[PDB]
């Protein structure tokens, strides 16, 4: 019920790359700039009234491009999982990560199974992060889940209809997603949430992630707000 | 090089009021502007102009609509093939009066052969209902037992949605002024260049629609 009116925000964040070498900075530095301001904007989040917010944080097509890439932010991920998620629990911030979790080792889908349930019961915020996630994937996911319920004889396949398969997609049980907002001046989805996004209001910027902070929040909460 | 193009063609209403006329008003300036983007993508050789007529979204005043539909096929069709156009229409159209249907099928049949710009007209489509037809398509393979739903992918998948034949949508264009897709292609835009303008549809010309190829062309 905030003024902004928005529910759940979703965001596509680009620019980390193209922010460290404007500097003369290696790829690296980007992506520690970058994860401070997912710190940011999740701390924003969790003050604004937002109810979910959800980060495109590992698309199932990056995993190719330079091992250097993929590990570096694999290497964060397992970071923020094993550093972050107190502050999450102590934030009332209820983790979820969405994508294919059975491609990641054991010992990933072992932190990150320990990080939801240790934070399951949480009421605040609903932090979605995308990781070896795909818009698609997610659409066909819900599918088979349909499909399976067609194999064990309770489903009639005229029985499925949009809401069916609005209920088995990521993220059925949040708000709808109200916002998406992508950084780095790409006007594109790149196979990020897909079914979700039918009525989501979309909004680009050119500022890369690592600059965009609180006041870039609110300007793109207001111009959702004057939509 | 930009291939295939897809149109919300939003504003006729609000082109209107801002003309001081009646809503059909802007839709006949509207109709204008569709033939005008047409001939535009053909002449500059885009591979396929996807425009999205009708949203899923007085039981009389859809008769009169069905009745549109039929008037601008008989009127325009010889038109589109002079013009070497294949025309297809996308969407849910079971839904239609016989004699529309077969309307539809005759102007697809007489355009099939057509090797310039495959226009798409989508009537009462949905991006949502587009993926479920696909989806139901899929639930009856596995009711007769010949597809375990493990073996459903995305490729398959693909395949069962609208224009899955067809050059992959690369822009996207909005006219109006809202920033939304509002359940137009879905599936079909995971990569496309979305591109947003405040020209309202009526008014939308052949530098709008470059500027938009401009904005793609310069996509990274
Ligand atoms: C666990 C987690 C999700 C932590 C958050 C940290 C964060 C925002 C990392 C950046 C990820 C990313 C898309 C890097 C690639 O550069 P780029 O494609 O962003 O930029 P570019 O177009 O300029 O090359
Ligand atoms: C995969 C994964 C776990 C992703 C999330 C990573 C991440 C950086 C989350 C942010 C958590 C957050 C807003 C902490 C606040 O800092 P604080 O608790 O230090 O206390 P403060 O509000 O007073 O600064």
């Amino acid at each position: 019920l905030p003024a902004h009116g928005c529910r759940h925000v979703a965001i596509i964040m680009d620019g980390n790359g193209r922010w460290a070498k404007k500097q003369g900075k290696i790829r690296a530095f980007g992506h520690k700039a970058g994860a401070k301001s997912v710190r940011r904007a999740v701390s924003f989040a969790a003050n604004n009234g937002i109810e979910a917010l959800t980060l495109y944080a590992f698309s199932s097509e990056n995993w190719n491009r330079p091992a250097q890439e993929v590990s570096a932010l694999m290497e964060l991920f397992v970071w923020a999982l094993d550093s972050e998620v107190k502050s999450l629990h102590r934030h009332n911030v209820r983790l979820r990560i969405i994508g294919d979790t059975s491609r990641f080792n054991s010992r990933l889908q072992e932190r990150i199974r320990k990080s939801e349930a240790l934070t399951a019961g949480n009421t605040g915020l609903t932090l979605n992060i995308a990781a070896n996630y795909g818009g698609r994937w997610d659409i066909v996911q819900g599918v088979r889940q349909l499909a399976e319920k067609v194999q064990q004889g309770n489903l009639q396949p005229d029985q499925i209809d949009e809401e069916m398969l609005n209920q088995h997609v990521c993220m059925h049980e949040l708000a709808p997603v109200d916002l998406v907002i992508r950084t780095g001046g790409e006007h594109r989805i790149s196979n990020f949430l897909l079914w979700q996004i039918a009525y989501a209001e979309l909004y680009f910027t050119d500022v890369l992630w690592p600059d965009f902070d609180e006041q870039d929040f609110e300007g793109a909460l207001n111009a959702f707000a004057n939509r």
